[PDB]
């Protein structure tokens, strides 16, 4: 079969500052709460951590040379927030803005369009020292990072996006510990996700008044469950799952509030959505679009000991990525029909890809189960286009591997071979698979 | 996750004679259309045929204590009708009953249900050469066959099934041409199926006349597609698909007529159905319960060039089997719930497996995929107990890898390996995980 | 370095019942706990059980023709209790007791002597209905069946264990739940603990009064751990641990009275054992030496955190077995040095072994890993003797690979490959190496 | 488990002059015993010798580079005397120094802390030619060296070490006759090891008298010997050993006297140390720390027979390194608890590795067993630290593959690999796994 995309489909990669730049405490970068978590023992697999994860900061020219080569129309990156400031709130640092106009440039100078992401977890220590997003001081301190990015990179920067994945910011990172900060109470995680989307519609409004270039956006990272059973407490479960990471932060910016059931869910928790007035009005700042992360689907039932949401994941033998993520590309046909309870929104795949560890050997990385998973992601994309959906984009999570949180180095996602040891870059078979798709801007899949 | 199956799930494999049966012209068989079809050259690959298979005329003494030993409740297998009957329509050969006795009471001797399958495929040359099922004369022929069958094993078979698989005997043999007798004629396919359906439901009758033990159903192939698109064509597209396999045949004996859709259909393409005044009473004949082959699912899109049905597969991308066919068994579990517009009616899995071509390295069959797929599809049959349905049973389509029909033998969907030159058996690693699923009574998927 | 032997060393193999011998519904046996809590999901690795392990039942022969070209002096084996008593607490099940006949008097046509272990785990299903070792007529039952084998077996059995492990019986089947039946209450596993103390005085005043042959007496599993620290915690927490696998069975047996020490530990606990009046007495009944069941050593450390002994073991770094045991030898010179406190008795290591998953290869299982451990720990055996312990034999763990409960079939620790589909021995090239030792009666290491 | 190490430990690797500089008779450079030593046939073997042996006198800056992004933070390194003192009592050669300037300048550059050996072995062969460190002339060559570094490399070196391995540079080379000059006579082993004592006590006084930068200090390689049986002659054997490594030395050093039993030992064979008035004042110069060089430990037994202490060491079937040494960490922490009986002194593990001679496959150098070997005495570092001991620093035995004496390039050390065919340098897995480890701070065991 042979999926044809549309003219104007927008090819793309992506990375996150903190997972690739190394060059952690150069040109005066403060820290964040994520160097402080992975130099913690315990936090991150093998003590591993992002002093120099590729040394993006150093290699960039290589990488952007690589990105071209590649065919790619943009190229999803993340700013780092200590960089510009290296107290969150504080005097600004030329030499962080500086790096990003090497890059921008650079990529702007190759027909790349930038597609910035302000931010990708790595929020300034000496905020997370008052509170962090717990703390309301961190929404205004976000604010003048996002208004000095959107004067500094003008018309640079077409396409923006607030916050990434806001469910893994709050929830694993404040209730289930797993993440930055590696907090675990309710309350907080609550507090955190409206605080950031307070700073996120505030943020976006400023991006109006200065009349910034390009759209803007948020980019959540999407859940998707089916019920084991046709009972509707498993149906309750998945509904649950699904709407924690996406209507808990959706419906308060389309809509004007929180899922209700998650609102009473929590309540019976004790916990409560710290709302000043104005707030919700703030959060609904119109948007342009959204970015979608997308990796896996499940299969859930209703279980009083799975964790918060009482959502259990079924087992169902699936073959696994070796992340041990089940691969079922439907989940995301799901979710972009299931999203468009708020309109036929403009919506771009921020993120799709998948843990394939492969080595280079005789030369090649033989990374068939990517090509293997990202051929059967794109027909559903294809899918939704023809079904009428507004999907502009897709951008495969990684260029490169990287610095994979709390899994370190030990998981590889990218479509460029990264080998640690002497930062040497190895394009995948992927990479030249890719490269074929979005030249040719239709893709076959074949017996 | 752990899997706990009831008390009284009857677990099983399954084989059918033509595919098995090593004796051909042996103890006064006649010759059925499947030896005509692969003695002809161009119609089974490689020119194989059934001439020898796996020799189970004299080597059933073997496979039964393979079966003992593998801990298995039912063993579900077909009676060569060639071989009771060799002109079809005649006399009765006692050594072909002689056989089938020997088997019989082998199972029975080692506590092993026979599940006995009637019809699957072998209709014997002579009644061909008459017209086949075109001819209601074989009706007649057919239920001779039965009552023989029916009086000779009374009290030694207590489950029993009519034909396997209507939709390969009537559309995939006389359409399509691709199973014997190999016709391509629209008509003559409705006039097989519906033939075959009067066969069935006076064999029911005779079963319930002459007091006859156990239960009795039949065996359909089930079919499974979901539209690409949302549209009705697309969504029209699927049903053709679906009801064509099932309610074509299912209609007819649950509610007393075929599915008017594809009555109408056919009728566009000047077919119609021979019916007959007191047919459909007749077809009507309460059945204990329904056998159901399930292997694939599909994506699934209008095409006026697609075929009769003009409905067309998309190939998806996702991983096949060595035959080709994609695994997803969700298909499954949809069918299941779908069959439940007749009623939560008694269902057995009576097929159910995957082309998986390992060969004997190092004294084993390490055929990891089979496990993989089995336990993906036993997932769905838990799933849908769990949901109250009656899913009574489930036979691992082969217990011998055999001639696969059209594919000739190279095409393995046994547990047990085959080496077709020195009909040694190598139970593959797939046996032996089965065997710990079938003794334990529930299953365990792990990461 | 060449290790001479004392021209009298008792060398052997051991096995237990239920691992190795495969009926477990034949003859009338009757149902143990072990079968039970592998019957049950979630118990044992992969939901295997020992219904066949080995088939010794029916195999018996073969394996005595094997260990005789071993050159072994003695065999270590245990008896079903529930192949005698079918309900614990019943009639005699002379079928049982003929199995045994068959195979005490093979090992005596052999020249090998049998080494009794009376109680290996087995306890008939029907007593743990009534509370099993909880339950004080649990010790009445075990009374009758050790005399009915005293009797039974007076001059064909010289060496008699009434207990193995009494440790993993009471604490590990009871405190941890991992082994049958599978509970977790300190004070029932206090009760066990006492209760089949009680029983192993009672059934030696029976072996005396009685005048059967030979010698009795117990075979703890012996632990041994070593401080991280020089504190006087680490230092408690390291006489913990090992006073409750040895001291805590040992002392009411030499002494008279269990480790105060660890009664003032359970006290705090809220537990207390139920001694009655005379307990201690009949508990202190003169046996005539011990088995001796050891296998690692450890570095532990104090920590509140650290279960109920609040003892942690530290991972070192040393290399492990298969089942993840680091080797350090030095721990049974350890712990025979530690166990004088009870006098120069006389000491039998009645288990020692590794696993070692190697499997066929080229016809061979080249288990040089085993013969590496079994190596390292005769060298302390000679080193015990040499130091004038009596230490009378060693008996290798397991001439079989076999149901290594809870672990399962997965984890090999025999000398003896066995093939669990076709029941097939393969003896190692630890075989061979053991036989060239039994044989000369001298051990040599080598560069 | 997780071993946290203190914030200011000092973690390094080390190598020595004759071992990795490849220029013998550049700029020069005299020649030492050493060069005499492998130049005669039977020495060493295959002839093997350091006249070009990694060339690190031109290759240094590449070392440098290689061990600063090992983040490691102090290099241990002995200077060449001969390259100093050509004849080594005599006038000074510039250009030695020189060679030392740039190495230590790039050191502290890169902010590297220089750890200065002193005596690494190689005597100018015309101080040998007079009887070496036999004649008390060469005290006084040595001293004028001494002091000849401490003024030149005054503010740049802040960590000495006057020899390395006195009982190798005494006994091995002059009773044993294994490294050089090779001599075979007691009496002339115990003056040498009399004489170096003297010239280390009198360059301890020079460097507080020249005020020179820093500590300093002595580097013993240490012995630990267990007894095989409890006997009082085992353990009189094993304190012999134990005491001539380390105590022969250190008594004096520390407690004004040689250990009195050993120097009863050896007056029983002859030999009496030329003492002289003065001479163990003079050798009871206080010193800042002390350098502990440990790699192996044994368990012996009294053996007449036995060499010169009559200590014979048992082969007790332990695994061993490429050299043959069994690895057994405990010895490390045995003997840094019995070293406190001179006071809790500050210790510096200035040498600790293993011989495993894996080479580069497929780029990489897979030593897995060298990082087991690593870990496994890093654990024991940690735990002398957590029992309050002042061990202040590990040194990795060898940066690089060397020349290792007597046993020529045949047995590898090294955490970079070197082809001395290429002067290739390929960092091994060990490399990488112990940059973790130094730049972390924090050890993890893992199963
Ligand atoms: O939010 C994105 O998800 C994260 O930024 C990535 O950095 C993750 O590593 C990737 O999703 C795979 O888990
Ligand atoms: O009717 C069933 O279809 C047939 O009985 C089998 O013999 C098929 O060959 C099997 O389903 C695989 O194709
Ligand atoms: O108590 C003994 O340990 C048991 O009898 C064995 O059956 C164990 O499985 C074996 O020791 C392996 O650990
Ligand atoms: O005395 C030290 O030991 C030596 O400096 C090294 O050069 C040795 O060769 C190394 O220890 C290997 O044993």
């Amino acid at each position: 079969t042979i999926f044809q995309f549309p003219q104007d489909f927008m090819w793309g990669t992506a990375t996150a500052a903190y997972q690739i730049e190394g060059a952690y405490q150069e040109d005066g970068r403060g820290l964040s709460i994520w160097d402080t978590f992975a130099h913690t023992p315990g936090k991150v697999f093998n003590g591993d951590n992002g002093n120099v994860a590729c040394d993006s900061y150093h290699r960039y020219e290589e990488d952007i040379r690589l990105m071209k080569e590649l065919g790619i129309r943009t190229y999803r990156f993340s700013v780092s927030w200590p960089r510009i400031f290296p107290n969150g709130d504080g005097e600004v640092n030329q030499e962080g803005l500086d790096y990003y106009h090497r890059v921008v440039d650079l990529l702007n100078d190759n027909g790349i369009e930038p597609f910035c992401t302000l931010y990708h977890w790595d929020l300034p220590q000496a905020l997370q020292d008052a509170g962090g997003w717990g703390n309301r001081r961190t929404i205004q301190a976000f604010v003048q990072f996002a208004e000095t990015m959107f004067r500094e990179f003008h018309g640079k920067i077409q396409h923006w996006l607030t916050f990434n994945e806001p469910w893994c910011i709050a929830f694993l990172s404040n209730m289930l510990g797993v993440h930055a900060p590696g907090l675990t109470n309710l309350q907080t995680a609550i507090d955190v996700g409206h605080h950031l989307l307070v700073a996120h519609g505030l943020s976006v409004r400023r991006f109006r008044e200065l009349g910034t270039s390009g759209q803007i956006g948020i980019a959540p990272n999407v859940s998707w469950a089916v019920p084991y059973s046709t009972s509707e407490e498993d149906k309750a479960a998945c509904a649950r799952t699904i709407s924690l990471h996406s209507d808990w932060f959706l419906q308060p910016i389309y809509q004007g509030s929180y899922p209700q059931f998650l609102v009473d869910w929590f309540a019976e928790q004790g916990a409560t959505v710290p709302i000043q007035d104005g707030d919700m009005d703030i959060i609904g700042e119109p948007i342009d679009m959204i970015g979608i992360n997308y990796y896996s689907m499940s299969v859930n039932r209703f279980n009083p000991e799975a964790g918060f949401l009482q959502s259990e994941e079924i087992n169902m033998g699936l073959p696994v990525t070796d992340i041990g993520w089940p691969v079922e590309s439907r989940g995301l046909y799901e979710v972009l029909h299931y999203l468009q309870k708020y309109g036929n929104i403009d919506i771009y795949i921020t993120e799709n890809g998948a843990c394939i560890n492969d080595e280079v050997v005789n030369g090649k990385v033989q990374d068939d189960r990517r090509i293997s998973y990202m051929q059967q992601h794109l027909v559903q994309v294809h899918r939704t286009i023809h079904d009428g959906l507004h999907v502009k984009g897709y951008m495969a999570w990684s260029l490169l591997d990287n610095f994979e949180w709390a899994e370190g180095y030990n998981m590889r996602f990218g479509m460029i071979h990264v080998d640690f040891r002497t930062q040497v870059r190895t394009p995948k078979e992927s990479y030249y698979w890719y490269r074929n798709v979005v030249s040719n801007n239709w893709l076959e899949t074949r017996r």
